[PDB]
This record gives structure tokens, sequence and C-alpha cells, in this order.
């Protein structure tokens, strides 16, 4: 089962104008779509970020992998390390962490591994559920990830969402999304507007939708005396509250202060972090995010290390297709230790993908592991096509949320460490 | 591909007199034998203690995994963890330190999950390592395990080992055991004799063999001021110092003090045991073995948790055969972190064992990865039934170092912070 071959295409598929602290999302989301094919003709599919810096480094990789069993992932990985060398990938909004070498490293390395798990799970007849384990939960609880956004991009058409720069607003959203989708835990993206005007928000989500956790995310837009006094405002209220201020020392700071646990996908994301992070704890929570930690293996053996050291898992999203969803679903049903609803960004993409469509759909909130062998999806080649054509139109290589809002507002920084 | 009928049979083989700080190895060495049949027929082999009580439950275990599927391992471990209820399993020496709730159910659950993945791996045509992420090493190296021993059991023939009761006995011992299996690394069972006698062994193995790293292992027959002068006295000569005084608090106070890094297979041996280690830091080198961490797969997992804290890894052994050897080398070969020695007992059997003989070979010290699917060994039933036979009439039923010792000194107790 040696890799004859590895298309790389980057894809790009409309966005709203979802509002962070970095700025707010550009028109179009990029991504890279990997497929492996083995020399008997099995393939495999993988999806990363689209970034061109990286999407670099994945081709370069992809064109060293022929002629590699896809059992091998040791030697797949160090092939990998070989090539990204000494490159280390930055972003420009921040938001999932620092770069560094391993993940760098584990970003290229990702699209490769969960394409290579599609690919054994096929040869086996099974899902890739079962090369984890076996599914210990029949389907995946995800979260209503609301946003803060305006009614449109500037200059384009409105879309069917409404704007949200209020409680109102928010709540509204909620109730558009849980209305088509189910879910049954609600995360707010903040750090846009004053802290008291979030929680405004939170508060109003918690009287519209009683029994449903919650959570905020200011995405490290404040400061520690800031966020305590948030935490503690909102006490009882959050099932976490999500990277309110930046870095270990902050976070620890904030964490001994408020009642709820903190989580982070910003100050723990690789994992030479870990250690640090046990000594100060600056969280309870780890979202998790396979495309980052280096796909689905090594993320599933991240969720044994923070089980034994008490730190829960949760479940990291950017802007993804379906790829990406069959690969956070099979993770997250064979792995005990993730307990909490996953993050995911689908309903905002509002339909498009690269898969055929009968595969993934949210039960109740929840998405049920796909039956098929591998990651139980099918490329839709034409709707590939699709979206390859628009990345090459689309006017943008690398995703710039920051200085997307400049164009609008020039005195505008992303918000770190800012109310 | 579920499980029809799962076979579990105890057997008893013979063992030199080796001493070490719990009394003596008893003549007869007893193991589980355990043999997975799915409903097409494929079978898959796993070995674990012959003890009574953990062979007890082992038996109701296998009892209760008819109509689960190979590939669901979470399942199979729940279903274990179900069984053994709140039953702890204790053993009479505690050279694998403390029992335990998880530790009962690790070791219950391993014999079924190495079977599991060997099933998997004839399903797949692939080794066991291909199901760890693939071999990253084509051969595994082993230590040389000497011991101090005497002749022979009182009563009994005398083996072709020899004693060995000094430091010229102990390396002679080396020379026969170098010579047979090419051993690279070497080490000494301590806590027998006063701990300058066992130094002294060390420096005579230290010259007459140049470059092969040693280690010294007393299993916790050493206080804390004892073990400081000893490391301290092998500056430059040990590779590690292995459990030379009881406990967490003792380690790490100990290991503050000496210059080689300190391992152990006694206080930390179960998850729950890790975040007071990396704490206190008792250990530079955790002695990893499947055996009692709960499988294969869990055992790369903790691989992976003790380098993040840069802790290394090593492998214990417990008397055992070729399924065992086997397991051991799989696991081994397929994971990065497990770079020391790993230790086996296998020159002390003689060649007994109950798979065929062509498999499993030892190579300048090192076992080369089997080729064939799974774990690459056939069970030989004939050597099964005449190891049955033995345990039927040998007498024991669970391992007691110390019981067998006082037999012959009465007085004799277990050495723990003795010297």
């Amino acid at each position: 089962m040696l890799i004859r071959e590895v298309r790389v295409t980057p894809v790009a598929f409309r966005d709203p104008p979802l509002l962070n602290a970095a700025g707010v999302h550009q028109p179009w989301a990029l991504r890279t779509i990997v497929e492996v094919v083995t020399d008997e003709g099995i393939t495999g599919l993988g999806e990363t970020y689209g970034d061109l810096a990286h999407l670099e480094q994945v081709r370069a990789a992809a064109a060293r992998l022929p002629g590699l069993d896809v059992y091998a992932l040791h030697r797949i990985y160090r092939r990998v390390a070989d090539v990204v060398g000494a490159n280390i990938v930055t972003d420009m909004h921040g938001l999932t962490g620092s770069s560094s070498r391993v993940k760098t490293v584990d970003r290229v390395f990702a699209a490769f591994e969960v394409a290579c798990l599609d690919i054994q799970g096929k040869a086996a007849g099974r899902p890739v559920a079962d090369l984890l384990g076996g599914k210990v939960r029949d389907a995946v609880p995800y979260s209503a990830y609301l946003f803060y956004k305006w009614a449109g991009h500037p200059g384009k058409p409105e879309d069917r969402f409404g704007p949200a720069l209020d409680p109102d607003g928010i709540v509204a959203q909620a109730r558009l999304l849980i209305g088509e989708y189910g879910f049954r835990s609600i995360k707010l993206k903040g750090g846009v507007f004053p802290p008291e005007q979030e929680a405004e928000a939170i508060q109003a989500l918690r009287d519209a939708f009683p029994g449903l956790p919650l959570r905020l995310d200011p995405n490290a837009a404040w400061t520690v005396e800031t966020s305590i006094r948030v935490g503690r405002a909102l006490d009882g209220v959050l099932e976490y509250l999500e990277d309110p201020t930046p870095g270990i020392d902050g976070m620890a700071r904030v964490a001994a202060e408020v009642p709820m646990p903190l989580a982070t996908n910003m100050c723990v994301v690789t994992p030479e972090h870990l250690p640090a992070a046990v000594e100060r704890r600056p969280i309870g929570v780890l979202l998790i995010d396979h495309h980052y930690w280096g796909g689905l293996v090594r993320s599933a053996h991240i969720a044994t290390l923070c089980a034994t050291f008490g730190i829960e898992l949760s479940m990291h999203s950017n802007s993804h297709l379906g790829i990406s969803l069959a690969a956070m679903t099979h993770l997250a049903a064979a792995t005990p230790a993730i307990t909490h609803a996953c993050d995911t960004h689908t309903p905002w993409q509002d339909g498009q993908d690269v898969v055929a469509p009968g595969a993934l759909r949210f039960v109740d909130g929840a998405v049920p592991v796909p039956d098929g062998p591998g990651l139980g999806v099918e490329l839709d080649r034409d709707a590939l096509a699709v979206m390859h054509e628009q990345y090459e139109r689309c006017g943008i290589r690398t995703r710039d949320d920051e200085g997307y809002m400049r164009s609008f507002d020039p005195s505008f920084s992303t918000r770190r460490g800012f109310w």
C-alpha cells in the first residue's frame, strides 16, 4: 500500500463577516485539500489551511511522499520534518497561538495523516474511529458557534444570517442556528465589544436558552484585572471561559481568581507547552485541534496526557469543510476524554463542501459517526474544481483578519490585553 | 470480526534461583496464555501473569468477551472494568509497585488487547508494529539481565548457568549471556548483597565490558542516605540507577543528589502516579511495561506523555515467553521514545516457549521485528499442552519469592530501605 501520488488542491469558499479580536473574517476562507492515492488506486482525503506559506510546504512535502507506505506514519512524519527543515510558518492573526518548528511540522503532517487513516480504514473496511479504538459514542455533540457580525461584507450582498451587534441580535442568531442544527451547547466569540456588553449577551443567552452550557471566547482581548471581574460576574453561567487574557502567566492568575474553568487554544497549542501548563495551571480545559496538534493519532495521545493531569478536552475549529468535519468526528467519537461539545464553523459555510452531501448530518446538535469505511466521505470532484477556480480568482492568498479590518478602520489593531 | 471464543490456559515453566530484594525466584514461574478466536476463525495471542487471583479475573473477563468486535478496544476495556468490578488484585512481592483499581483493570485488559491487535494485524496482513505507526527501527535492543543466583534450587539439579554470588561470578555470567545473545547493555539485579559488594560487581562489569551501558536495580532495598553514597560512588559508570529506595519522596531526594538519572518500575506504575512524578521528579527514566500499563496502545500513549515531560523510556520485564517477547518487540520497534535497551528474562527460560522457534531470535543483542502478519508468532499447541500439564502439578499457584526464601532463612524479610 505504497503511495503513488498525492494531489494538492487549494480552494476558497464564501465566509460571512464574522468579527473577532483580530478584526473580521474576509469574504473568502482558504483551505488545502489533499488526496493520497496508493499504487492500487485506493484514495484518502485530508484537509488543512490554505495560507500561501503553508500551501507551499504541503506541496513540497506531498512531492516527497510517493514510495512510502500508508501505515508508515512515523516515517511519513520524519519525511515531512525533513521537508519543512528550518521553515517556521507563522500566521497573521495569532488566534491559534504562537508558531514553532514542531507546530509547523504537525500542521503539514496532519493533512497527510488523516488521508493515510482514510486509506487504512478503506483497506480494512472499517471507519477511522475503529483505528482509534472504536467509537465510544454514536454521535459527537457540537456547539453553536455564535459571532457578532455585520449584515454582509461592505460592498457585497448581505447574507441570510443577519447582523448581530448586541444581545438581541446574538440571541436571534442562536435561535436561527439552534433551530437548524439542534445544538445543545452555545459559544460566543468575544473580544469585539466592551466586555460588559459581551457579558450582557451571555446573560441574554442564558435566559433564552435555560439548561444549555455557555462559553465565551475573547481570544486574549482582556487584561488580567478585567478577566477576573468578568469571570466573577458570570459565576455559575459559563461551562468555561476561553482565553480571556494573553499568556500562560496571565491565564494562570485569572484561573486562580474566577469560579469557572479556563480553556485555551492560544497558550497551549503544541506539546512543548504542556509541562509549563501543568506547572502553572492556566487551564482546566484544552481545545485540541488535529490540524495543528499533528493528526488524529497524536491528538488522541494528547487527550490521554490531558486526562492524566485532570485537564479536560474540547475541540477548536477554524472555517472548514466536510473532510475536516469527518476527521473531527471520528477523532471525538473514538476518544474517551473528548467529553465537551466540539466547536465547528459548519453553519457559517452554508452548505458549501467538496464531499457528497449525505454522509455528515447534524441530528439534535450532534454528528453521527459516518458508517462507510475510512472517513466515510466521498470527494465530489466537480465541487473541488468549483472551489479551486474560486481560489484562483478570489484575490486572497493568506488569511488577514486585521488587515481586512484596517481597510475600514485604519486605527484598528488586534485586541490583546486591550479591555 | 466478532470474538467467538477466548481460550485461557495457565502454564508453568522452569526458572533458576534468581535472587532479588524479595527473596529468590521459585522453581516454577507462572503465566496465563490467552487465545482469542473470531467468528471466522482468525486467532490472536496474549500473555499475562499466572497468579491465581489474576488468572481468575482473566477467566471471568474472557467469558464475557464473545460478541464484541476486535477493533472495539474501548468497549472491551469497559467490559473488563465491569468484570473486575471492585476487585483489586495484589501480588506478594511488590516488585512492580502498588496495586490499584486501574492497574488491576489494565493488567486484565492487556492480555486481550495484545490478542486483538494480533488479529487486526492478521486481517490487514501487517505486523502489529504497523498498527502503532510502523517500525522506526528494524530490531529492538535488549539488555543482559544479570542476577546473583544459587547454583540450583536446593534439593534439585543444578542448572547450566552456574552460581553467581560475587563480582567474578557476575562477570562470568555476563560473558555467558553476552556470548550467546550479543547483548550490548547490561543490568544487574541488586538488593541481595550489601551495597558495597554490588557496587564492586558493577565496577568489575565496567572493566570487563568497556563501552557497554550498565544499570543497577536494588528494587528499593536501600535508604536514601545509602542510595546517595552509592550513586556518587558510581559517578560516570551507570546509564541509570533503578529503584534504589522506596517511594516517590525518597526517590526524588536521591535523584537530586546523584549524578546519573534514576529509573523506576515501582513508584510509577500506573497513570495516576504521573502527576506526582512530574512534580517531584523521582525519575529521569520510566520502565514501561504493557503487562500492567494496559496493553500496547496505552503504553504508546504513556510513552508520548513521558517524552513530553522529558522522562525517557526503557522497558521492565517479568519471566515471560514468546508471545510477550513478540508484543514487547512490536511495541518498542514502533514507539519513537523507547530509546533505551529493553529488559528481558528470556535467557533464563533457556528456550522454553509456547510459540514456534524461528520467529524471534537475538542478533547482536537485538530482536528483529518479526515479518509475519500480526505478532508474527504461531502457537505450538503441543508445547502449550506440555506447559499446562506442568502448571497442573507444579504445586505453585501464586508467586511468592519471600515465602520461598523464608523456607531456607526463616528470619528473611523483603529488603525495603534495609541497607
